[PDB]
């Protein structure tokens, strides 16, 4: 049994090929049944068992960094770093990370799962180490050719090639044969290039990888693997599917709708989409930029772009969507999956973000979603929007049960009114798929004597008419949101009462602006207060603090 | 009478002689040097590209065949040629010429953003839509300088065109070399079509290599080489300086700041850091994502980076700044040029967005200099934040004399304080380069016999205990910032007050969230009521309200 041999890397570095060959199998065998477990990225680091022990046969971590791009295929860089007991615990809640963390090894680097990234860090690692004049020390990027389609790995090379300082750029590439990679060769980019290399012969690897440290410049490793490489398979209704069907509906009338992912087809909902119209489905890899940007042409080619990309993802597009939509008024509806709290991907992957980025988009609006038949609406009437852009956000998971409205306000749904004999008392703004957990709020607080009216605003953004006429027969707003607060939902209608000479209290409960651990979604939303038991509680207080000063 | 008074359009170029080509390069010269030189718009960009401009308009069929210009600064030939060249005593001032293409000005022109980077990947946008609407025979050609060349949009579009023979032609205009700002890497052997290098002076080679583009079947690069400011020799008391004067200043005792620019070391006043500490400063190109994300590097080596981009293309980097520099905790300095209005360079300049942006980064400082001295005192502050971001954002323009305040509490400078026997009506929140402003509003409702406090509270992010303290003992809070009012300062108090219980009235007095047309910083203003004296009768309106 030589796993449990391996203490740190330099116990492979008298083994023998033949076993390294027996370890690179029993690495796989403990892969499949600790990933099957827990879930995780099976397949990618299925892909990287012959590479990850070839990087630590040939380089000192981490005097020589190892940095993951993405982090998702550093599975086999743990086992040999002293964390193969720890997979038990993988992505649970005070578990092992989903990605490698600087708090459980000295060997680990970089937390962000956001792509296309590690080949920036090395550039400033290796910078660094020339400052501080530290001998010998090797950055090595590990990049796969998904992120190598992204943006910042062009920004980083350039800035690399102009100095003789020394950084390995492993591309881990298993988008073709020996997929997702660059159309673009960068074989003759003026990098030295070795390969392409055989990722699995663990030997070739190794001498691919002396060879590129000897040089003692800039070099590219191309090394072509086989994603879940020794595992065959691998070798309840959500908010996806619905978003799905809709779109695929509206586009059977529309021409002129067009999809695009940034490498996410399947997870997005597009696959289908692209199946039934597969000259209006564009991925354009892991470039959120040009998707937002491509987007923005479209438009001005008359078309309306529906750009799925997840919450998080879509901070890189930020300027995109200001400078090339937003500026030039374009009908570009951007679907935004996985917003909220996602929870077992850790801080870089929660959704927390996107009402906060978008709100400072001038003229922009955004719905949130409140169950399925709100979805299919919403997303139609976004792409009846052909002056600017729009854009809906929903979170993973099963799709919300239907809620009819009792009433609909100036575009607002009223779920949940006063019952007989109680006053106006809270206005619970629900965004989003709060809405469940406002209702059972009000339900907590009607037997307490406090009377609720909880609205769906639907479009969040920008703030409604109907929302400022019903806050100023309320005493007190609440505005509960799966989102970041800085900026959020809540501090929105805050400052559109306030512009509107409203002075009504308001309260932004939501996510406090924090990056979170990684935990089941509803771990997170309970360690926060994020449950109805609580809410009610805090607005309990503020109640009956009303007028006490 | 001359040629260029003739040409009413693209076409009138077409049946010119090869000498009444180049007598027209020349009258466009003089008409540039004319009307730009000292004015401070793009003369020598525009003068670098004449002959690229007639061979352009030579060669393709605007706007059948989009011309998209990248940045669109050095597109002023472009606008002589498409029925503009009588407009051009009115550039850059309100209600005049746009500094940058203009879809309202022409149907010759398409982008009018002024990021950098950003023309391919509209290029891919507009061939992928002329094919699904069937349109025959539309060339897209995007003019992208080597500068712009160095930018990440660049390598995404070109990847995604590749992989189609959709007819897109990129244009390099590559000044950076001689027949240096431009990329690194070869894009001889990218998998796309190259032709050059080919002498962009010469009108008629550039009419060459551009017809063989065009008629190719499939995307392709011509690589052309200008020469910027080509014919004119020239062309061939501020807050930047005190932020350059007070870098170098901390930078001879600590051996750990390093600096990082995307492409502007003159501009941001990084120039003379570098001849001071050359191997501590760092061009990384158009690149504000690598600026960032290298920073976090850097600071993972041990170094305390300092950032230094203009506000508005910080917009690039945010994403960086949140996964790479903040989730990690790292002691990286912001340095925010260009904060606030700049007016004349139009909406895609002002720096109105950094306050919103920034306040979206958990744990995030941020600081806005009212002065000089108070820059250097921030700017060292910032450098002594080891366990996270931090920033810096200031205008443009001259710095005034320093503002001395009456005393200091929780870190806010008190700059005015109600005079003896009136009561504490207002709480003046004056955000950076508004603390003139603010002064002038409080001497007005003085006079009225309103009592205000005017504080900066120097860093705005997080909102600090001495905002809160005085916010209770007044009856009425407002927020003046140089900065979008959605998610801007205003807000960011009026949510700490609100989750510390805190119901004193906020109101947000900012940028409306709107992208503006081009004029100067002044004007803008003043358009807005974004002067002491409109202020001043909006606050009067508030108090009025309140009572007391
Ligand atoms: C079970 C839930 C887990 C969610 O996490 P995911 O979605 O699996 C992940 C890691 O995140 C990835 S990997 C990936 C392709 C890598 O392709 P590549 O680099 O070739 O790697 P490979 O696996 O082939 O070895 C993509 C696109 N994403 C999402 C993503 C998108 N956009 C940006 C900027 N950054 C991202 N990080
Ligand atoms: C006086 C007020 C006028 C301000 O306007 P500026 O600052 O001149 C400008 C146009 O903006 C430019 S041009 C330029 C180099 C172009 O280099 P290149 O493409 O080679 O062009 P060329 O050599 O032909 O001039 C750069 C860096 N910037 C700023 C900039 C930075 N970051 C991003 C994302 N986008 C930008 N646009
Ligand atoms: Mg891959
Ligand atoms: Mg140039």
């Amino acid at each position: 049994g030589m796993l449990q041999q391996i203490r740190g890397p330099a116990d492979l570095q008298h083994l023998s090929q033949a076993q390294l060959r027996e370890l690179a199998a029993e690495i796989r065998e403990f892969l499949i049944h600790k990933v099957a477990a827990t879930g995780g990225h099976l397949g990618p680091n299925l892909g990287v068992v012959e590479l990850t022990l070839a990087l630590h046969r040939v380089f000192d971590s981490p005097h020589d960094p190892i940095i993951f791009d993405t982090g998702h295929q550093a599975y086999v860089h743990k086992m040999l770093t002293g964390r193969s007991q720890d997979f038990a615990t993988l992505r649970k809640k005070g578990g092992l990370s989903g990605y490698p963390s600087r708090a459980e090894s000295e060997h680990d680097w970089v937390e962000s799962s956001h792509a296309s990234a590690a080949l920036s860090y090395a550039d400033g690692l290796a910078k660094a180490f020339e400052l501080t004049g530290h001998r010998n020390r090797h950055v090595v990027a590990v990049v796969g050719d998904g992120a190598l389609t992204g943006g910042m790995c062009w920004e980083a090379l350039n800035n690399i090639a102009a100095s003789r300082r020394p950084v390995i750029i492993v591309v881990n590439d298993n988008g073709r044969s020996y997929g997702g990679g660059p159309q673009l060769l960068f074989t003759d980019l003026g990098l030295k290039y070795v390969g392409p290399v055989d990722g699995h012969d663990e030997r070739a690897v190794e001498v691919a990888l002396r060879s590129a440290r000897r040089f003692g410049a800039p070099v590219i490793v191309h090394v072509v693997t086989r994603k879940g490489m020794g595992y065959p398979p691998a070798e309840g209704p959500g908010w996806t599917a619905t978003f799905s069907d809709a779109l695929i509906g509206y586009a059977q009338k529309r021409r002129d709708i067009v999809a695009i992912t940034a490498a996410m087809p399947g997870p997005t909902g597009l696959t289908a989409f692209g199946q039934r119209f597969p000259d209006r489905l564009f991925d354009v890899g892991i470039a959120e930029q040009h998707a937002m940007t491509s987007a923005a042409g479209l438009a001005m080619g008359g078309l309306h772009p529906v750009v799925a990309i997840y919450s998080t993802f879509l901070n890189r597009a930020f300027d995109q969507i200001m400078m090339d939509v937003a500026l030039h008024k374009l009908p570009v509806t951007m679907v935004l999956d996985r917003a909220g709290i996602t929870g077992s991907d850790g801080a870089s992957h929660n959704g927390m973000w996107d009402l906060s980025m978008l709100g400072i988009v001038p003229g922009i609006r955004v719905a949130a979603p409140r169950d399925a038949t709100r979805l299919r609406e919403e997303l139609g009437e976004a792409l009846d929007v052909d002056d600017g852009p729009t854009a809906l956000r929903f979170p993973k998971g099963d799709v919300g049960e239907d809620i009819s409205a009792l009433e609909r306000r100036g575009g607002v749904d009223v779920l949940a009114a006063p019952a007989d004999g109680l006053n106006h008392d809270v206005l619970l703004v629900a965004i989003g798929a709060f809405a469940p957990m406002a209702l059972a709020v009000a339900k907590r607080l009607h037997n307490q004597g406090i009377g609720v009216t909880v609205i769906d605003p639907r479009w969040v953004l920008p703030v409604s008419d109907g929302v400022r006429e019903l806050a100023v027969q309320h005493k007190l707003l609440v505005t509960l949101e799966d989102n970041g607060v800085n900026g959020g939902a809540g501090s929105a209608v805050s400052a559109a009462l306030r512009r509107a000479e409203i002075d009504v209290p308001c309260r932004d409960v939501g996510l406090p602006q924090e990056f979170y651990e990684h935990a089941s979604r509803s771990e997170v939303l309970a360690d926060l207060g994020l449950t109805d038991q609580d809410v009610a509680r805090r607005i309990t207080g503020w109640v009956a603090a009303l007028g006490t000063g």
